[PDB]
């Protein structure tokens, strides 16, 4: 009966739900605005009108009046329902979020930079501490991208996993839970981090070194280890997951950092308090009755992420940022991208959420296709010139966001209303 809060932007009121901030903020819009005069961009009108034709997905979705571009209560939370999934490791004996994850890696970088920096003492502290650890992550990035050796992925794309082009699922399946040789060869991240000592032995890059010898044969023995250990035995004791051999999560904490990066050039680029160039306003969502440097990123850290992750812990990158992995799998979609060679891979997973026809493995095969394509967009929004025009042309052009604000709730909604239809 407490009520919960999460603030979005500087200029707005907290927003207060029960349970479920997503569903019930979704379920208020209908209630209380005049959704039938609403817009949510193209690509959302486009799904609606592929599926009014479809009449099995026409009665799943509530899908009425074809020539508008306002979209069903139903058919807004199928798609977000799948978008807030894409991140989810959904095995049985999953113990930690890509999130978490992420923030072990950054530990780990923070005390490989040798500058002093006070030691975090758990994962919260280390969300906190995004706006200080970002900028000098996307710093040494931009420097090793300057500096690149050899050739670069297929898509200009320098945080690339190399997978296999009959790679089906995402879990990783050689010699128990590492993904195959040469994976990691090709990301930024990786190089980075094994060039500053945060990775020291990873099976699959590069060579074994007689000192991986030495300590299987003696024992005697890694930052990565150490602060993998220190930040996560309150939370699972001595059951700590060794990220080099469980390369699940290690591979989810790196797509986490390229999200996290992403998200800090992006949502820093103008003010909340700067005049206003698209339509939606609060009221939009919430009801008429209920209403120097940037920093909106730390914003969303303190009053959305930390008391996220304070509540429940499980929390992913895509169910904090929806919206981030609408614009991510989409810039994949475009650019011609298949994981079955190496098209709407949302509404093949949203079809596969609601379809009893659907067995576990199927479901998860779609799941991972939708995964795939997360990966290959993040990576190439990140490898462009100006991540920040290319973000903001899908966002103008498909997804009804004009503006830093609009961006903004669009990244945690995974959708923008404003009003289309006016006299």
């Amino acid at each position: 009966m407490v009520p919960s809060y999460f603030g979005i932007t500087q200029n707005d009121p907290f927003i207060r739900f029960h349970t479920d901030f997503r569903g019930e903020v979704v379920n208020t819009m209908f209630e209380n605005a005049s959704t039938w005069t609403f817009s949510f961009g193209i690509w959302y009108y486009r799904l609606k009108r592929g599926l009014y034709t479809q009449p099995r997905w026409k009665r799943v979705y509530h899908l009425a009046q074809m020539d508008n571009f306002s979209i069903s209560q139903e058919l807004l939370l199928g798609v977000v329902n799948a978008l807030e999934n894409v991140t989810v490791y959904p095995t049985y004996d999953c113990v930690l979020s890509d999130l978490e994850a992420a923030a072990c890696l950054l530990a780990a970088y923070g005390h490989a930079l040798w500058e002093g920096r006070d030691p975090p003492d758990s994962v919260a502290t280390v969300l906190g501490e995004l706006p200080q650890l970002l900028p000098r992550l996307a710093d040494d990035v931009s420097r090793e991208i300057a500096a690149w050796e050899g050739p670069v992925a297929a898509g200009n794309n320098y945080y690339a996993y190399r997978d296999s082009p009959d790679l089906r699922y995402y879990m990783p399946l050689s010699g128990g839970r590492h993904y195959h040789p040469g994976t990691f060869d090709r990301h930024v991240l990786v190089r980075l981090f094994h060039k500053r000592g945060v990775i020291q032995h990873l099976p699959g890059y590069g060579t074994i070194t007689e000192e991986l010898v030495q300590e299987r044969l003696s024992g005697q023995v890694d930052v990565l280890s150490l602060w993998s250990r220190r930040l996560l035995v309150g939370k699972l004791g001595r059951d700590v997951p060794v990220f080099v051999h469980e390369q699940q999560y290690l591979r989810s904490g790196l797509t986490c950092l390229a999200g996290l990066l992403l998200l800090w050039k992006v949502t820093n680029a103008d003010s909340v308090f700067a005049p206003r160039t698209g339509k939606f306003t609060l009221a939009d969502l919430l009801g008429s009755d209920a209403v120097g440097r940037v920093r909106n990123f730390e914003f969303l850290v303190r009053y959305y992420i930390g008391p996220w992750y304070a509540r429940d812990p499980a929390v992913t990158l895509s169910q904090l940022f929806p919206g981030l992995a609408l614009l991510a799998v989409t810039e994949s979609v475009r650019s011609g991208w298949d994981p079955s060679r190496r098209s709407n891979p949302v509404a093949d997973y949203m079809f596969a959420q609601s379809s009893k026809q659907y067995g576990d493995l199927r479901r998860l095969e779609v799941h991972d296709a939708l995964l795939f394509h997360y990966e290959h967009g993040l990576g190439r929004l990140l490898s462009v010139t100006l991540p920040r025009h290319r973000v903001s042309t899908l966002g103008s052009s498909l997804f009804n966001v004009n503006d830093i604000y609009e961006l903004l709730y669009f990244l945690v909604l995974g959708f923008l209303p404003s009003v289309a239809v006016l006299p």
